[PDB]
């Protein structure tokens, strides 16, 4: 039967769209905009409008949430689709709002909600369905109770709409909305895919795999900083697959007077095991099963042992699945990782860059943003925030917007009419004000992300690009030839050269091109884990790097310890041995199959430990020279993209004139150019202001006080105070080391001996 | 690296269980690599691991002298800087015989080139004598 299709998550959020692949339209002779009739479970029915979309597969149908609840089906089931061309324009429509959606509106719902939603839409509806309308601050659902003709009709301008009456009370099998689905999660695509991979099958079809016989998972650990939304993920999964989500809180089991805590745990487990595909969620696991030495009393030991024995006693059952949420995966008791207990660990990292954009677009759904709002700019500016912080920021912005216009009713016991409340355009000013007075929470957290620097930010280093390409991209692209030819791929690369230049940009660019996460460790951190402890930090950072493969670990300023202990200070050498031994050991213990590179940059190469430069460790050495002439003009071109231009002075002339400079110096010069431009513009504005205060209305209209374009004179002023950052002696020393390492490589070719 | 790590504290335990594990799983050939690293890290601008150095060497020596000939446990130590090793090691009963490994020459070079020449893709290739 080539008519049925399996439902799937959609992208278009309109209430009357479906996404079919073009071969399906070719097979079923389906046009665009036709009316199709959809049959599903429970003998429910609805109509929709076909839209073209190539992303979905041929056997797969994409559809939104309102129609999915209309059909009383969940994702992964089957529906029947057909053309339905006999529908004609309706005559009259009777709609009635739901009781638990309009609490406190008391206004003309027809002019507020129905009129824009039904405008020039031609949305076909069927009697008995429910559709959701976005509005001022809330969402209102209407259940169409009567239409002419029945059951099918199409919206036309000359149709009768009745929106008066006692709101209908909620149904039972309606699958109440406002419950979190898959659209309420953003910035967690990969981890959500991983969770859905191993939980969908044992929950949707429970008997089939058991008949086959496999070991289904019996525990999933979700660990991450608080506020990232782990409970949201668990609740969304439970409400989507179909289960009996039974949360048990952390402190609630500790507040009970001793004896009945174990009784509560036992009752919870025995209740959850009977309701069939159940999903228990132990929130705040570390509160009841902490590290062993933390516990002092005896009730904690009894509670922990009770939990462990219940977990071991869970044998198959009705496919009950337990998930526990913790803060960091080293605080729980180590005994809760044996096989059979919690064994699969899935992390939920802090959203970065784009993820903040999706979170903000999810939260700023109901509110009517003004056209000047740039959500992308706010997302780019704000970092160190988690989901809860963004929600609080949006709420504070809404309240700031609503307070300055408190002349609305302030007296009427009946709540505000939707009319004025729909005339609130939250602007950029409110968002900036709310952002100003808000303290973040993440802050000091290691950031794992994809850097956005392209291979155009740098201009020179043409052959170093080739070397890095060979070292990095090929092993993950064509492993077959490497494994056949016999070589083990290189695991480390060490950079060395004059300070500044472009090491960090090279690392970020290669991480971007290879499309893998980037983790940076600075010298200050190395010394921080050099004056006190030395072991914990290295273990945790390497574990984090390994778990997020692929990634490009970076060790900036590896020579800092050698510089520090090379002076009068001679006591921290033991910790230096500690740090170097940790780095050596957890490079030696890394399996070559895992794709985790290591890159280190040193200003002074000679004084570093020669034990590192051994096979199986950082081996390849790449020399990074000082850019000269032709590279420098590209450096300037890359730097001065900014926003203004320099159409007057020639870049090539200053490239020729400034030979022997590092990139940092050129960026400094370009920055002082902007500083001079800002000074001149601001002093011009001040002069213009005072010349109005001398004579009121001196100029009715203003002019272009110095145009945002960096002139030549600013360039000369900024260039007059120029610096030669590096002296020649370091250049000779680096060249001497280069020729010394090259002198071991000396030989006078061949003649094809013994052909 | 592990030997250098076990200076700072844990200078008794780790040696104890490694020797115990070597003894219980007899026969075995215990291997100590980079034995000169002790005094190599000892010498420098720090001079603070010297107590750690002597304690590690002394647990090694005490456990070595406690061996019994009944168990076939063989100890081999390797180093590349012999002039710096503590002389107390070189006594009868402890590590005594000294064997010098010279650089490969002629037939040794051919043999190692052949040994490294297994691979899957060697094709038919050419002579290795001249290399
Ligand atoms: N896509 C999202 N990602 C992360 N957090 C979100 C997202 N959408 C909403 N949130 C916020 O997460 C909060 C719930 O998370 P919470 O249960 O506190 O996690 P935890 O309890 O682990 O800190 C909600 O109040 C919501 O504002
Ligand atoms: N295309 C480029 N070539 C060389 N240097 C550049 C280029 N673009 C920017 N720079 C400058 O080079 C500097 C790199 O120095 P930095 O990353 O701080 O330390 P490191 O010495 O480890 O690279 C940056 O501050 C940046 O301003």
């Amino acid at each position: 039967r080539p008519n049925r299709l399996i439902v799937d998550e959609a992208i278009n959020e309109d209430n009357s769209v479906v996404s079919l692949s073009q071969p399906k339209m070719d097979e079923l002779q389906l046009f665009r905009g036709d009316t199709v009739l959809l049959k599903g479970k429970k003998r429910r029915e609805a109509v929709c409008i076909v839209l073209s979309d190539d992303t979905c597969s041929d056997e797969k149908i994409r559809m939104n949430r309102v129609v999915r609840n209309n059909l009383r089906v969940r994702l992964g089931d089957v529906i029947s689709i057909q053309p339905c061309p006999d529908v004609k324009y309706g005559k009259r429509i009777h709609v009635l709002p739901i009781d638990d959606t309009v609490e406190g509106i008391t206004g003309n719902l027809f002019e507020v909600y129905l009129k824009p939603y039904f405008l020039e839409a031609y949305r076909p509806i069927r009697k008995g369905d429910i559709f959701l309308v976005r509005g001022g601050m809330r969402a209102v659902e209407f259940k169409v109770v009567e239409t002419d003709p029945s059951p099918y009709c199409i919206v036309a301008p000359d149709t009768v709409i009745h929106c008066e009456g006692e709101p209908i009370k909620r149904e039972d099998e309606e699958e109440s909305l406002n419950e979190v689905g898959y659209d309420d999660i953003g910035g967690c695509r990969k981890q959500l895919a991983q969770i859905k991979e191993m939980v969908e099958l044992p929950l949707r079809h429970p008997a089939l795999f058991k008949a086959i016989g496999v070991k289904p998972p019996r525990g999933i650990l979700l660990y991450g900083p608080p506020g990232t939304g782990k409970t949201l993920i668990a609740r969304a999964v439970a409400n989507e697959t179909g289960a009996f989500f039974f949360l048990i809180n952390g402190p609630e089991i500790m507040s009970k007077l001793a004896g009945e805590s174990e009784s509560n745990l036992r009752k919870a487990f025995e209740e959850a095991e009977k309701n069939a595909p159940a999903i228990i969620f132990i929130d705040e696991l570390d509160a009841i099963a902490p590290k062993r030495e933390k516990t002092h009393g005896e009730v904690e030991r009894r509670i922990v042992s009770q939990l462990l024995t219940l977990m071991d006693g869970l044998k198959q059952r009705a496919h009950v699945i337990v998930m526990a949420a913790t803060n960091r995966p080293n605080s729980i008791d180590p005994a809760l990782r044996r096989f059979g207990r919690f064994d699969r660990e899935v992390d939920i990292g802090i959203p970065d860059a784009t993820g903040r954009l999706e979170i903000l677009q999810i939260h700023t759904k109901n509110m009517k943003l003004a056209d000047d709002v740039d959500l992308e700019q706010v997302a780019n500016e704000t970092h160190g925030h988690v989901g809860a912080d963004l929600a609080a920021l949006c709420s504070e912005a809404a309240l700031q917007a609503i307070r300055k216009k408190m002349d609305l009713i302030d007296l009427e016991d009946e709540t505000i009419d939707a009319e004025v409340m729909n005339s609130l355009a939250v602007t950029m000013d409110d968002f900036r004000w709310a952002l100003s007075q808000s303290n973040p929470s993440a802050l000091r957290e290691t950031v794992v992300e994809v850097p956005q620097v392209t291979w155009e930010d740098i201009g020179g280093l043409e052959d170093v690009k080739r070397e890095l390409q060979e070292l990095v991209q090929y092993p993950v692209e064509h492993p077959d030839k490497f494994l056949k030819f016999g070589m083990t791929p290189s695991k480390g690369v060490l950079f060395y050269g004059p300070p500044g230049c472009g090491k960090t940009l090279l690392a970020k660019a290669i991480a971007n091109e290879c499309q893998a996460n980037f983790i940076s460790i600075k010298g200050p951190e190395l010394l921080t884990m050099w004056f006190g402890e030395s072991e914990a930090n290295v273990r945790e950072i390497f574990d984090k790097a390994r778990q997020a493969a692929p990634c490009v670990l970076f060790f900036d300023e590896l020579d800092s310890i050698a510089k520090a202990r090379g002076g009068n200070i001679g006591d921290g050498g033991g910790a230096a041995d500690r740090v170097i031994n940790q780095i050596l050991t957890e490079m030696d213990g890394m399996s070559t199959k895992k794709n985790v590179f290591i890159i280190g940059a040193t200003n002074r190469p000679d004084i570093i430990d020669p034990a590192i430069l051994r096979p199986g460790r950082l081996d390849q050495l790449i020399y990074i020279p000082l850019p000269d002439e032709k590279s420098r003009v590209a450096i300037l071109k890359a730097n001065l993209r900014k926003s203004p231009v320099a159409k007057d002075v020639d870049l090539e002339f200053l490239a020729k004139m400034t030979n022997g400079f590092s990139g940092a110096d050129l960026t400094e010069i370009c920055q002082r150019a902007c500083k001079l431009a800002i000074r001149e513009s601001i002093e011009s504005e001040i002069r213009r202001e005072r010349e109005r205060q001398t004579n009121p209305s001196a100029m009715e209209v203003e002019e272009d006080d110095p145009v945002p374009e960096i002139r030549r004179d600013h360039f000369e002023e900024a260039m007059r105070f120029a610096r030669r950052s590096v002296s020649d002696n370091d250049i000779r020393k680096y060249e001497m080391f280069a020729q010394t390492l090259q002198q071991s490589r000396g030989f006078g070719s061949f003649r094809f001996p013994s052909g």
